């Protein structure tokens, strides 16, 4: 639907929409710019994040109400709209993926844009996994690890510890040991050894990218503190 | 497309999707109830108003935003987009319409059924004005002016002035002096004359009564504070 909007046009709409809080016009937008074929800058990388995250955080929370109310009653109407929502969802997921496949990550050759399409690729793995069950929930399981996996072996071997990219993979991967995996120890073993990593190399940054950091620290620190 | 689900069941989806802040499938799911051809109890009113107030106020909401930056610019991209959020939202506001038109005032013959569906046509055609420009803003405006003149007129012959019905009805038709008919001492003279209609009624109600009744009271002193 967007085929024949120029991509500046599609980009420039993105900010308007994210400023009037339309994040479904957002996500949309950003399909349409990402399906033009061209790699996406970090700035169209994090409005094309951003959009999603909104859009998915929605259904998420839905979800979880809904699926609470399920599991108190347990006619079909609330499982019905538990699972319309549920499906709704399910598709957000697979079109993230989808653009992620179709090409964004095989076009991504630098660190930053690589580390950073692979950590999407793990959280809505993530996301699928969440309302998952069974056997299918070990294979959407195994593909979240696997993205999360390639991403931290890039941010490692290419990134500084305090870099955000890098700061974020390991507070989502931790968070997927933790909420997914059933790994507590290997969550908590990583937010630490994170937040430790980043501190000892805060005294390479200016004031700006100190902020930065310091602010994703302080959620890795959060996280430790609701888990131990 | 709500056609092949009871009615009942679309109730109780709205109420679940009001509990899951999903306001257009409650908004749709609604629509569904009415297009049952049934009238509405004042339970099920409540949610139709719901539904659609906050669909609609999030179109506002994002109209406001983008018409504040077309006006800080005056390429078509600004007002391109605005236009496409005022579509929808004009969408929103003649399907609300089409709803009281087909057949819910017709039907409706006691005041707090008929004040009730009255005040939204006021408030959906206050909701085209806001957007609206010229003479074609004109007809819109007299509509509202029409609808909410009838919603009053029942509204004073059939309710005691502390009715919450007839105190949002007041309310809304204030802010429609004062903000669309460039009325502000019609507006003024309405909010003080039904506040002080209220107080002196305030003594014949119950604890819970009271309660509901002040509640709006509040909005319109509110109202007074910020136009005088
Ligand atoms: O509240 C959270 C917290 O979850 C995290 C905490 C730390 C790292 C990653 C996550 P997330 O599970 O990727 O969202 N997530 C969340 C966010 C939204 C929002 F804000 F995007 F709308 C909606 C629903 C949820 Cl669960
Ligand atoms: O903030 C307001 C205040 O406007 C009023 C104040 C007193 C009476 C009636 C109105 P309204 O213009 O019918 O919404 N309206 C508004 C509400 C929403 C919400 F909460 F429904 F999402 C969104 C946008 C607006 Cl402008
Ligand atoms: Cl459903
Ligand atoms: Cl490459
Ligand atoms: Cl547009
Ligand atoms: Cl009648
Ligand atoms: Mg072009
Ligand atoms: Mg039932
Ligand atoms: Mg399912
Ligand atoms: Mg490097
Ligand atoms: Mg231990
Ligand atoms: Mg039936
Ligand atoms: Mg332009
Ligand atoms: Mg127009
Ligand atoms: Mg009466
Ligand atoms: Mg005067």
């Amino acid at each position: 639907a967007m085929g024949s909007m120029e991509r500046a046009s599609l980009i420039q709409k993105a900010k308007l929409a994210e400023q009037a809080e339309r994040y479904e016009d957002m996500a949309a937008f950003m399909k349409g710019a990402v399906e033009k074929g061209e790699e996406l800058s970090c700035e169209e990388r994090n409005l094309l994040s951003v959009a999603y995250k909104n859009v998915v955080g929605g259904q998420r929370a839905a979800w979880r109400v809904l699926s609470s109310i399920e599991q108190k009653s347990n006619g079909p109407e609330v499982r019905e709209y538990r699972e319309k929502v549920e499906t709704e969802l399910q598709g957000v997921c697979d079109t993230v993926l989808g653009l992620l496949d179709s090409h964004l990550i095989k076009e991504a050759g630098d660190a930053e844009s690589r580390v950073f399409y692979l950590k999407m690729k793990g959280d809505y793995y993530r996301y699928l996994a969440e309302v998952a069950t069974g056997d299918d929930k070990k294979r959407i399981i195994d593909s979240a690890r696997s993205a999360y996996q390639e991403a931290m072996d890039i941010s490692k071997k290419e990134m500084p510890p305090t870099n955000p990219i890098r700061l974020g993979l390991a507070l989502n991967f931790s968070v997927f040991h933790y909420e997914i995996a059933n790994s507590p120890e290997e969550a908590i073993s990583l937010a630490k050894t994170t937040f430790d990593e980043a501190m000892a190399d805060l005294h390479t940054l200016s004031e700006d990218s100190y902020k930065d950091s310091t602010l994703i620290m302080q959620l890795l620190r959060d996280n430790l503190t609701l888990w131990t």
